[PDB]
């Protein structure tokens, strides 16, 4: 099917599929600081708007934007999305806390986070992990394993984003 | 573009820039059909969300290549983009009839395009040109000539997407 979220529906993520999207961060994890500025610039890049939803350039002392509240953000993104696909396989869902996942979804929605932000995150994501992993470790395989730990995180989001069930 | 931006945009458009535009054009022409192909699933790539705005009844075509609505509308970005290259040049403004432009912002306003989707058409439409032509063509001028061409298309589009204000 292509419902919003399996909330209790078959979801088979394997032993495999997060070995993938452990190891790979482990490697980004390494190279954290630098990544996640080409992984910014890439979301810059093809949505140069979306960076509209932080600030101006402001900290260390160039237009390069060394700020704060994205490095950590960054961090969110490639972290809860980790800890998606590790949920994933032992339960076969996305169960974050209620405060978290309530908590998400009125910072996302107070600051007009559309269907098209989370999407451009996510190419950008994957390109970043495309690009920063040995072209050895990286397959299709492991860009799905991503993807549906992604596409799972942002689907509990979005729905603390709209009224009740 | 904005050097000092009111009701008389400093529309600098060169003849080269305009150049750059129309023979990289031509090559695009050679083989339409594939890559208006390669264009739109650009974006689904980038931006599902995007291609799920044509989404399938009317004509019951569910696959991609299914659907005119796509192909023809991969043409009319890429044309008009093109016509709005030969405009600016030749008169400093995009000067489409103010009827086309404003049926173009009561159409795009009415499915819910914002900044995101006409920039994520965007780094696609670089993206496909930068693969279709020679890479000895491609310069970042090339690059940049249309990107002005799209930008101040989509600012006229835009200004008929919002108030008189
Ligand atoms: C599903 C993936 C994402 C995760 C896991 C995530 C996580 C977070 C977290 C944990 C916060 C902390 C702030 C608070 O809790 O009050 C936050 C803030 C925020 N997020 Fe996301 N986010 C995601 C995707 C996105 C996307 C796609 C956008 C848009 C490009 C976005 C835009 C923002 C903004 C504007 C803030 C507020 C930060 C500030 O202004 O200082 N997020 N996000
Ligand atoms: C400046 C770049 C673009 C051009 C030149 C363009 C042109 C047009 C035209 C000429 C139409 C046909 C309806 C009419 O106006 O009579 C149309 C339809 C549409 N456009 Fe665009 N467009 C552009 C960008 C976008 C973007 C960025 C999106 C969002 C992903 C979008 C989404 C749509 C949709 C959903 C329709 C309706 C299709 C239909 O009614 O048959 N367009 N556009």
């Amino acid at each position: 099917a292509l419902v919003e979220d399996n909330n209790a529906v078959a979801v088979s993520f394997s032993e495999e599929q997060e070995a993938l999207v452990l190891k790979s961060w482990a490697i980004l994890k390494k190279d954290s600081a630098n990544i996640a500025l080409r992984f910014w610039l890439k979301i810059f890049e093809v949505a140069p708007s979306a960076s509209q939803m932080f600030s101006f350039l402001r900290n260390s002392d160039v237009p390069l934007e060394k700020n704060p509240k994205l490095k950590t953000h960054a961090m969110s993104v490639f972290v809860m999305t980790c800890e998606a696909a590790a949920q994933l396989r032992k339960a076969g869902k996305v169960t974050v806390r209620d405060t978290t996942l309530k908590r998400l979804g009125a910072t996302h929605l107070k600051y007009g986070v559309g269907d098209a932000h989370f999407e451009v995150v996510k190419f950008a994501l994957l390109d970043t992990i495309k690009e920063e992993v040995p072209a050895d470790m990286w397959s299709p395989a492991m860009k799905s394993a991503w993807s549906e730990a992604y596409d799972h995180l942002v689907a509990a989001i979005k729905q603390e984003m709209k009224p009740a069930e």
